[PDB]
């Protein structure tokens, strides 16, 4: 994968026209690290990306609509990818072509260490459910129709539980032909995954790190809806299926939501995007484009050696921190604009 050009208007606090990253590894530098933190997350939403902000945090104060351009070499071919994000949503051009969002994942896009990471970790239930969606949708399209089809029926469900005893039977076949997919896939993706974690992690850190998928529907969606029928009855709501799962992170094999430090969180934060970029590339045949903020943070030399290493072997990565790597081409970042001298 090769970004070849990005260029963006009113987006966050950037002014740049145009930024034209070099090939291999490069750092970007500047006393303003909120502009180095909006161009990493610019270039990854151009690519694909999706993060968790109100139009007033993406677009600029005072400006209705933002626009993001990515111009890409792949394994594909070519492409032109381009987002407008304004109050209407997000549309999105691929070759100068309306598509669907998941249409990008086809293409490696990028992986994004980013400072929003380790909330993910901490936080809620919901919010760790929530990355799981997205991660496996990124590798696969069945899931993200699946996603789709299920939040339908459910949907549908809950409406007959809400307007009294129906006729649930039908939504319960439609809910476990979904639901059960779901699982099976959750289950495999996982397999796959945490040795990846467990591997990364380990060269980053002395705790073991692992998860876990714990489920409502384990032996099937048909059979938790039966055991839940007098209290689903009772709450309004279906209480089982793969929209209840709860999706843990262990350290020494206790949960990091209740035991982890921030610091030991935002290292298992790094050690899931860099294994969720492992697998993609590994998935895709290329590597996504690896973006790391906050190169420069309190870094210890084993773990900036750990990352470092991984990304000047890639085809492609942009580090973002107070100092560069040493013998890192650097571009610097001053009011808004991209200087590559």
């Amino acid at each position: 994968m090769r970004l070849l050009l990005f260029r963006q208007r009113n987006f966050r606090n950037l002014a740049l026209e145009a930024y034209r990253p070099p090939p291999g590894l490069s750092a970007l530098v500047g006393a303003n690290a909120q502009g180095k933190t909006s161009l990493l997350l610019g270039i990854h939403l151009a690519l694909g990306g999706e993060v968790p902000l109100g139009l007033a945090d993406l677009v600029r104060f005072g400006e209705e609509e933002a626009w993001l351009h990515a111009e890409v070499e792949t394994e594909l071919g070519a492409y032109r990818l381009e987002h407008r994000l304004g109050p209407g949503g997000r549309e999105v051009l691929l070759n100068g072509k309306r598509v669907s969002l998941r249409t990008l994942w086809e293409l490696p896009g990028s992986v994004l260490v980013s400072p929003l990471d380790l909330e993910a970790v901490l936080g809620p239930k919901e919010e760790r459910r929530a990355y799981l969606d997205r991660l496996i949708a990124r590798f696969s399209r069945r899931y993200a129709a699946l996603l789709s089809a299920y939040e339908k029926a459910l949907r549908q469900r809950n409406a007959l539980l809400k307007a009294g005893g129906e006729g649930l039977s039908a939504w319960d076949r439609e809910l476990a032909r979904y639901g059960d997919e779901i699982v099976a896939l959750r289950r495999r993706f996982l397999r796959r995954f945490a040795p990846i974690l467990r591997e990364v992690h380990a060269a980053l850190a002395a705790k073991e790190a692992g998860l876990r998928l714990e489920e409502t529907a384990g032996e099937g969606v048909l059979r938790a809806l039966e055991a839940s029928r007098a209290e689903e009855r009772e709450r309004g709501q279906t209480l089982v299926g793969p929209h209840r799962d709860d999706l843990v992170f262990l350290l020494e094999g206790r949960p990091a939501h209740r035991f982890a430090s921030r610091g030991e969180a935002k290292t298992l934060a790094l050690a899931l995007r860099l294994a969720e970029h492992r697998l993609l590339g590994e998935h895709h045949g290329e590597p996504p484009l690896l973006l790391v903020d906050e190169w420069g943070e309190e870094l210890d030399e084993a773990r900036r050696r750990a990352v470092l290493a991984y990304a000047q072997a890639l085809p492609q990565a942009i580090l973002a921190g107070l100092e560069a790597p040493p013998g890192v081409p650097v571009c610097s970042v001053v009011r808004g604009v991209v200087l590559c001298p």
